[PDB]
DNA sequence: AAGGGTCCTAGGACCCT
DNA sequence: AAGGGTCCTAGGACCCT
């Protein structure tokens, strides 16, 4: 039943990306692009004050020296991101992406595997790789222990691959389930990694200050608990369930009240080859006609020629449209001879369109 | 390109299973009971007047000697529903199901098999196995029809199985496509086949007198089809693709304007083991309680018997209800420890019944 | 005028009796 | 006061940048 799981985060990733086209842009403080949006930076900008997601405006104020990338097309991230993945399922099969910068890997296997080849004169030397969260000490004794250093060893090994066969930096976190190797990855967080022993993970859980900071308590669930008197993490643990259940959803207060106690039994799900792929396009309310089409031959453009490359084909066309104030969408079918080009698909967007700042043409149901 | 389906249709199945348990049934005139509803009849009752889906009071009227069984309890027809399914996979493996007592089977790489194990002699022999649709003549150097005769004998094979080894007549259809071999099924009814050759395809989707006959054009289709003017199915055929893609969608009307030729590309699907499992319970206004809870636990107790004996496991429960005037329902995951029983299962159920003439419950997302 | 992902949910269309 | 099935759809919650 028990579980070493390690979440590998890598640091600044579009930045990084960005810094090895053009190494150029090291050293000085770099920011990546989106619009009005800065919305990764390297950690030089990230020392002279800039933040995620921080205006354009605002980031030159307080560092006029910063430089802009343009971060609007994700190609060069997305493969490598894949890359990443791709090296850590050499690893251990059973890998789930989370965004294109994080990664768990269910290491249990793999510890286990490892023990068994140790004798017991080398178990009394197993040591950790990284950081102990809260300075925790080790009991050398403790099977439990000793796996999350095994898992710790592993997660080191991840991360110098990474760095020797892709030049990325990044941060792994140990622990017995997702959620939790989720939070402790960050407690040293550029460039580094840290383990999470049993006993801490009540100390970790509470070292929390809001509770849209446990992965899973969103925008919306949030703010109706915050509407609830539900601060703190141990607000959430105290509550009551039944007024939790009837004020949520029997799914979402039983899965975030355990998420409250650091309970996480969800597996490491194998992501795999994509869902989906889509791409969007936003814009100052600057479509307000049906020639609009050109857009949405430009997206189609670059899905047609990811989709091509993938391999699989997809069975479903969507598209989705902002207008000026939730998103809009209408999908359907696409026809077997198409699935076998362009010009098909357009018509049966625009009448998808007519149906009906934004526009994204999203190609799922992949066979 | 060219493929050789089969669609067996069971003869009034409720009724058959009902008269092969209790013989004294068969020679008199049988209806099974749904409520108020006769709803399959043997064709000692369909002589005397009755029809699919008649009051039990109008059918009483037409035949007061029928007799009734009641058919609320769906276990022996589902039982034998799958025995029926699975002796046909014994034939061919993709064998999909449409409802109780209906299946489709490709025969195409069946056929192939057997064509070329025939030497050019025999090849000059091939016969059909009863009837041909609109009487029409064979050409032996037609390789498409020389097929279709072999899926021929191989849908009697099917049908001769089915009664040596279950008891159970019934007819089947022969054609290149899945629509036309449901539709040429039943062109001679009590437990007979027919086979269409590919000249009489468009006798036989004229021989149609309403377009909601066309399996995919139902209630709600037809109704907006006669809207606009649509009945026959040439006027399908001849109306406009635009103002059809414009009132009903893309999808929809590319579809069912495919159809109306009798074309139909759409794979013969494994249906394997089923997608969900519910129990309903009607009743004329007779819960205005919480009480409600007894009924719930008696779907449960039978649900839960049914899913324990499949194996997989289901990972969502379904709670529906009907108001005294559409259905409404309220889903949510199985806890983990559950899916591994009636009392946990029950207060889930009652937390969605309160967030919310009918109960049932569905247990669906099986893993 | 981010730009991507994931899975779930309630309802609705269809199929058969 | 049928009693079962199938798959799709638009939207919404969450994740990351």
């Amino acid at each position: 039943s028990s579980r070493v799981i390690v979440h590998v985060d890598l640091d600044c990733f579009y930045a990084q990306v960005e810094m090895i086209s053009n190494p150029e842009l090291k050293d000085k403080p770099l920011g990546v692009q989106q619009k009005y949006l800065v919305v990764t930076c390297n950690y030089e900008a990230r020392k002279l004050g800039v933040k995620k997601l921080m205006n354009v405006r605002d980031a030159k104020e307080k560092c006029p020296q910063l430089v802009l990338v343009n971060g609007e097309d994700l190609t060069r991230y997305r493969e490598m991101s894949y890359k990443v993945t791709e090296l850590l399922e050499e690893f251990s099969p059973v890998v789930e992406r989370l965004g294109f910068d994080e990664n768990f890997v269910d290491l249990t296997e793999m510890v286990e595997k490892r023990l068994q080849q140790l004798q017991s004169d080398e178990l009394s030397a197993v040591t950790v790789s990284g950081h102990v969260y809260n300075n925790q000490s080790i009991n050398l004794l403790d099977v439990l222990h000793i796996r999350l250093l095994v898992g710790s060893q592993i997660a080191a090994e991840m991360r110098e691959a990474m760095y020797n066969q892709l030049g990325l930096t990044g941060c792994a976190g140990v622990a017995s389930n997702k959620l939790l190797a989720k939070l402790v990855s960050g407690v040293f967080k550029p460039n580094q990694q840290t383990v999470l022993l049993p006993e801490s993970c009540q100390h970790l859980i509470h070292s929390l200050n809001h509770i849209k900071e446990i992965p899973g308590i969103g925008y919306k669930t949030a703010k109706c608990l915050e509407a609830l008197g539900i601060n703190s993490v141990r607000d959430l643990q105290t509550f009551s369930p039944k007024i939790l259940e009837k004020e949520l959803g029997i799914s979402v207060a039983q899965r975030i009240q355990k998420l409250s106690f650091g309970e996480d039994n969800s597996p490491v799900i194998l992501s795999g080859p994509p869902q989906s792929f889509s791409e969007e396009d936003s814009f100052k309310k600057c479509s307000s006609e049906v020639e609009a089409k050109n857009k949405i031959e430009e997206l189609l453009a670059s899905l047609l020629n990811r989709v091509c490359q993938d391999g699989r084909k997809p069975h479903t066309v969507r598209l989705i449209i902002r207008r000026y104030s939730g998103r809009e969408s209408r999908q359907c079918p696409i026809p077997s001879h198409v699935i076998q080009v362009m010009t098909p698909m357009v018509d049966i967007l625009m009448k998808l369109f007519r149906n009906m700042t934004l526009l994204s043409v999203c190609f799922c149901n992949l066979k």
